[PDB]
C-alpha cells in the first residue's frame, strides 16, 4: 500500500475498460454514456439527495451545445467536475464552470 | 467492492490531503510540489526508464509560462495528463498538447 494512486489510477481506467465491454471500441467513449456510466458506476451513492441539480448539470452538460465524443481527458474532466462538485469539501461548490465571470 | 472508483476518487484525495499536511493550506497545491508530489508518490514505478523525456516535460510544463499555483482541477489536468501518457496503452502517446496542431 505504499503507492495506492497506481491502482487507483488502474480503478479508472479498468472501471473505464469494462464499459467498453458493453460496445466494443475502447478507443472512445460516448457522451451519452457519461449519464449510463456516471449513475451505473456512481448511481444513489452520488445523485444520493445532496445537490441533485448537479446531476441534472452534469446530464444538461450533454445537452452543452455540440457534445458526442469522451476522450480520456473527457471523462475525467467530467469525473474531476464531479470530484470539485463533491470530493471532501462540505461546502457546496457548483462545476468548475464560472458564473458570471 | 461494487464500487472501487469512490475510494479511488478518495485515494486521489486522501491521498492529497497528507501532503497539504507538510504546508499547512489544503485549499491550494503548488506547481512545484507537482514535481515533488510527482515523484513523492510517484517515483520509478513512473519515471523507471519508459518516455523518461515525459517527467521533464511535466517538469518543464511547471516552466511552461506563468505556473504558480494547482487547483483540484489543475492537479487533476496534470494527473490526467500523466494517465494518457501511460494509463495502459502500449503506445507511447506524448501529452495532450497537439504537436503542429
Amino acid at each position: 500500500m505504499a503507492c495506492p494512486l497506481e491502482k487507483a489510477l488502474d480503478v479508472m481506467v479498468s472501471t473505464f475498460h469494462k464499459y467498453s465491454g458493453k460496445e466494443g471500441d475502447k478507443f472512445k467513449l460516448n457522451k451519452s454514456e457519461l449519464k449510463e456510466l456516471l449513475t451505473r458506476e456512481l448511481p444513489s451513492f452520488l445523485g444520493k439527495r445532496t445537490d441533485e441539480a448537479a446531476f441534472q448539470k452534469l446530464m444538461s452538460n450533454l445537452d452543452s451545445n455540440r457534445d458526442n465524443e469522451v476522450d480520456f481527458q473527457e471523462y475525467c474532466v467530467f469525473l474531476s467536475c464531479i470530484a470539485m462538485m463533491c470530493n471532501e469539501f462540505f461546502e457546496g461548490f457548483p462545476d468548475k464552470q464560472p458564473r458570471k465571470k
